[PDB]
């Protein structure tokens, strides 16, 4: 019986695995959706199946933020592995060393596992997250397959560019990110692509 | 942020190989057969080409099973879009990043050309059948390699001889065995023995 | 890549601990018997960073070895010491956990390769895969995936008291559905 | 754990057939004056019989070769000794440790790969790609090859006179492309989305 099935499940039922998102990115979603007119053609969303029955969610956050605050109740899903033979400590360390939860917070620091919270709806804002999405849709980097590309992005910017820029104005922030992405600064970085 | 839900009739998707092993193909069956909306279907992932196609990008094993039990459609899923291509670059493109295997029933390379269009026109290739049995019985890991599995058949069919896997395949199981264990397996993926 | 050469005392780990026992047997290899090279990254300072190999090389340096050779495989040394580990951390070229399998921060990595950590789990999980217990795999750090398995399951005075007995153990986890989500399982399936 | 040889390049066998040119007559002029305690290692697979198999860098191999360097340190990553030839070829395919396509972007037969870095064929888009990735039109990447699959995505989409009679409108017509939605499935690519 060869592999992943569709499921279905109340967003405010599944266990985030990060701490941040950027707001700006989730809102942009949010205007995406609000503005489109069976179940094909909904996204499907990547899960793990954890301790007792629940599911974590491993990727596209923003999105189901998104979804979740314009008043979405479930979500299509795939669980891509299972894990729910193990205890909770026993998870997360698999889950830490499997490269599935990021434990950093909206100025990202590195918490621990607890920190994680247990509702989407409690995500925090990371605009340093935003403002690296924003970069790469903008042409700044490249997609690459490292996971959290943009949190290794937002960190690098997060030191360097004022959070007084960003909030006065993102744009004149999405500017000088954009001088640095291509400095020979941010070569260390994945996607990196500028003058050698 | 992206992926959606799709579906396609098995008859339309494209595979991307040309053989399977068909016991794999029958306990798959067996299988689904025994087994109990659109929830709990399965769902494969696909990737866009020129004209409107759809190409099956893993599971052939289990598409072939499906549409040998009759089963019409199946789920999809979109990972990739290349329709702006034209036939032969799609085709090149494919290759260099492995979404492709044009290796026939007894293991030889062959050109985008030959790969069927129909799921049901792959062929056998025993040597597969026996590589998946290994795996289920430990011979060795599975590993996120693509293609791991052929890699254990060409190991397999330069070294067990073809009629024995017909006349008795739990013997071919055991002489893989114990190839698989020993140190002339060692550079295969998932690799499993002494050292 | 070029190559190069430092002091095994100059070098800067990436990890918390090793096995020793595993460290003791590469010894005995060495020591029983065309230099060895280890990657190295390169960060704040000339300063290298050890990407792999700790056994070996500390190993090495307990049978009085003064240096060896090291191959370039990146450069950070343009970053601080705290941008330096984040990067670290993200690249996953760290492994900031103690002989407990237990997460410390960055800044407890040790400074020398002598003040390593000693895992007992470690050094079981090392020995299983060489019985054919689990495959070598690409996974990072896998070796610890499976210490901490073991870690759980198998009494830590049983480990240090008769080794065979635990990997025997060992030997029956590795085979059985409990450890079906690890790097490398290998098992009736 | 590995350990450290030298080999005569003569004796290293390829791996690919084509490389660029404009990019091995680079590594030239840069290599021409600097100034083994620091000299380059480069990653190799141990092949049937004793022989040794070059796994990446051939730009920069030939560029040695080409300025009577006669040894190389080298870096034995893969032991693939107990294999028969065949198998040899087809276990080297399925790792992707080969390339095996002529500088037309054509494939061919593992037993067309050179058995001497000194009949690498020189594949001009290779170059292209080379040059085109040195001006930040896509990035660095962990897949197999990546250059070569721009070499093949502009070899379809500029003309061979271009280049040979001049780089740098081939460079810039490069850029332009590099950036735009056609080039979007390519590994490291960069444009605005």
């Amino acid at each position: 019986i060869y592999e992943p099935r569709l499921s279905r499940i109340a967003i405010d039922k599944l266990r985030p695995t990060q701490i941040a998102v950027g707001f700006r990115e989730v809102e942009l979603k949010r205007k995406e959706w609000r503005e489109t007119r069976d179940f094909l053609g909904n996204h499907i969303v990547p899960v793990v199946a954890g301790p007792k029955d629940r599911a974590y969610l491993i990727d596209h956050h923003h999105l189901v933020l998104a979804l979740s605050k314009e008043g979405v109740e479930h979500v299509l899903t795939s669980e891509v592995a299972k894990f729910s033979h193990l205890g909770k400590d026993e998870f997360w360390s698999v889950m830490d060393h499997r490269n599935l939860i990021y434990p950093f917070d909206a100025q990202g620091l590195r918490r621990q596992s607890g920190d994680i919270p247990k509702n989407i709806h409690d995500l925090e804002d990371d605009p340093f997250r935003s403002l690296a999405g924003a970069l790469r849709m903008a042409g700044g980097y490249a997609k690459v397959i490292i996971p959290f590309s943009e949190f290794g992005w937002a960190d690098f910017l997060r030191r360097r560019i004022d959070r007084d820029l960003l909030s006065d104005s993102f744009d004149d922030a999405l500017a000088e990110a954009m001088k640095l992405a291509k400095s020979r600064e941010a070569r260390h970085l994945p996607g990196w692509c500028g003058v050698e």
